[PDB]
Formats: structure tokens, sequence, C-alpha cells
């Protein structure tokens, strides 16, 4: 039927903010066309070869030239959540790369094809719980996600200690 | 203690899905709070200007793309205190070319902020999809500190929507 897949793309970061809270990672969410958060990725297409063939073609699409500098593999796989009402089974991937492989991925996205259309951004997930214990990410998961993109996230988080 | 924030925006001619008109590119940020803001920071003692602490923080923040154009006083909008924090934020609106700011976009991720202060640049959705919530009526569901959404809300009405 409808299969889409979407990855979260991660890389650990020794970097401090402030110089004393530690980042631990940086993570990619994107800032999609309807003003909800998600993840890089999309619908897989009819003459796609494989889930994860075309993963890699909407990474490219969203995310640019850059992205193709490594790939998601069936390996990367961790959930499929299946959406009833629109019908359609939605599956995720976790890729680790060096920071350096994540910065070239920031650097590209603004000469991507879906740049200020589908993709309005990317952000990084702030994982720190700040002083005052609401800034950072209790904070970040109070915005709007579309679909399973908030479980995904948290589920990505807790599967990996955090 | 005053801070100092400015809108930067650019006329998108871009059409959505080949037809929903973008009208103006507007450039907002992820913050290190996990909340929407504007690019800028606090004036100090040494800032002659309102503007040489936002410019100078607008260099922190967006990198060395923000030191080919310069907000000045002509690009005020507001000045909303924060009464707990005892706080003036004041408000800029800088008009650039399509061209100007995606070199800021694809510039801001070298700048001193990124992955720190900074956690990304969003483009704001001025418009909204057919379900009459995706788009601005669902961005603005979204995370904003202090004053930012109000700012966002005056700068729309006063030109771009
Ligand atoms: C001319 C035209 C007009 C369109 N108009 C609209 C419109 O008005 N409204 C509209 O919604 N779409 C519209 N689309 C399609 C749009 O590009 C999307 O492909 C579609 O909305 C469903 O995909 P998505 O935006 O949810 O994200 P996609 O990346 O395309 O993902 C497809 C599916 O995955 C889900 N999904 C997205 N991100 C995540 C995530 N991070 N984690 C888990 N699941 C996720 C979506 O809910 C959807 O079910 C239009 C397309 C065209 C060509
Ligand atoms: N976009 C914004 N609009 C208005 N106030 C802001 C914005 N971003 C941060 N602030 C506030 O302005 C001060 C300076 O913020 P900052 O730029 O994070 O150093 C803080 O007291 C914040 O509460
Ligand atoms: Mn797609
Ligand atoms: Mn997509
Ligand atoms: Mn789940
Ligand atoms: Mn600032």
């Amino acid at each position: 039927w409808r299969h889409a897949c979407h990855a979260l793309l991660y890389a650990p970061d020794p970097g401090m903010l402030f110089g004393r809270i530690p980042l631990r990672y940086a993570i990619l969410m994107q800032m999609r066309f309807d003003g909800r958060l998600g993840f890089p990725g999309g619908f897989v297409d009819t003459q796609d070869r494989s889930l994860e063939d075309g993963l890699n073609r909407e990474l490219r699409e969203e995310l640019g030239e850059a992205a193709a500098a490594f790939r998601v593999e069936r390996t990367d796989y961790r959930s499929s959540h299946v959406g009833s009402g629109p019908r359609v089974v939605a599956h995720f991937y976790a890729k680790r790369l060096t920071l350096e492989e994540l910065l070239a991925v920031e650097a590209g996205a603004t000469r991507a094809k879906d740049h200020g259309l589908e993709v309005l951004g990317l952000v990084r997930v702030p994982l720190y719980t700040l002083r005052d214990g609401v800034g950072g990410l209790p904070t970040f998961l109070e915005n709007s996600f579309i679909g399973s993109a908030r479980e995904q996230l948290l589920e990505a988080l807790q599967d990996l200690g955090l």
C-alpha cells in the first residue's frame, strides 16, 4: 500500500553549552511545511526498490547532496507505527554519524531540493534540562509534532540511555 | 537592562506545492531552551547604540553573513518590557533580498552559537492549508521565548499578511 520512512540522524558531541552543560549528541529534527517538527524522509513511492532505497531518496531531497555521504541500511531500523486513519504504516530508523558528517548535512541543507518548501529548516534536539528544570528537552517536547515523531524521538532517547 | 532581536525577511516568489504562494521568507530560530525566538540578545555598556548590541548579537548568532546588511533605528518596531526579569526587549524588522537571506541560512551553521545558543533556523509558514490548521495556525502552537510570538504576530499584520 503506502509505507513511509523517516530517519533520526545522530552524532555524539563533546561540546558543552555555556561551557558546563554537556550536549552529549547532535540530533536533527526538521520544521516541516505544516509548522510541526519531525524527521527527514517521507513516502516510499511506487518505483522505489526497497524501504531503505526510498528513505535515502527522501533524505537527499529534504537534506541535500551531503545526505548522500552515508546511507541508512536495514540495520538502522527502530520501529513501525501503523497510522490507521490515514491508512499508512510509518517506519523509523536511527543512523549514527560523526559530528563532521552531521555538520556537513546542516551546512548543505539550504541547497536541498525541498529547502524553503516542505523543509523550513533543521533543528538540533536539546537533551539537557536547564537549572530552572523546564528550559531544554522538557520545553522542546511542548512544541507541535507530526504523527508519531514525538514517540519515535522519546523511544530513541530511551533505547540509547537518556 | 536592554535586549534586542531582529525579524529578517525577503520577498519570496516561490509557491509551496506549485500553487500556495510563500510571499516572504521569514527567519526565526530554535533556541537552546527549546523555544522559538528571533536572533538577537542583551545590549551592554560599550555598545554605543541599541542597534550596535543587536547587529553584534546577529554576528554571533547568524554568522559572518549578517556582516553584509545592518539593522538601524529606521527598522525599529516595538519595546515590550518583561516585568519579572525587569529587562526591556526591543524589536526590529530588516528587509533583505531572498539571496541575502539564503546566504544567512547557509552561513548560520559556521556562526559562534550554532549547536549552542542556536539549535537551528526556521522559516515561518505565512500560509494556511485546506484543513485550515496546517501552517501558521499550527506553527503558533509551538513554544516561544518571552514576547516572541506577539512580536511575530504584530510584524505580520504591519506587513506580510
Ligand atoms: C500539490 C500538493 C499539495 C499538497 N497539499 C498538502 C496539504 O494541504 N496538506 C498536507 O498535509 N499535505 C499536502 N501535500 C503532501 C505533502 O507534501 C506530504 O507528502 C503529505 O502531507 C503527507 O506527508 P507529510 O507531510 O506528513 O510528511 P512526509 O515526509 O511526506 O511523510 C509521509 C507520511 O509520514 C508521516 N510523517 C511525516 N513526518 C513524520 C515523522 N517525523 N515521523 C513519523 N511520521 C511522519 C506523515 O503523517 C505522512 O503520513 C501536498 C502535496 C502536493 C504535491
Ligand atoms: N525573540 C525574542 N523576543 C523577545 N524577547 C526575547 C526573545 N528571545 C529572547 N528574549 C528575551 O530577551 C532576553 C535576552 O535573550 P537572549 O537573546 O537569549 O540573551 C531574555 O531576558 C529573554 O527572555
Ligand atoms: Mn515526501
Ligand atoms: Mn517529508
Ligand atoms: Mn512506539
Ligand atoms: Mn540571543
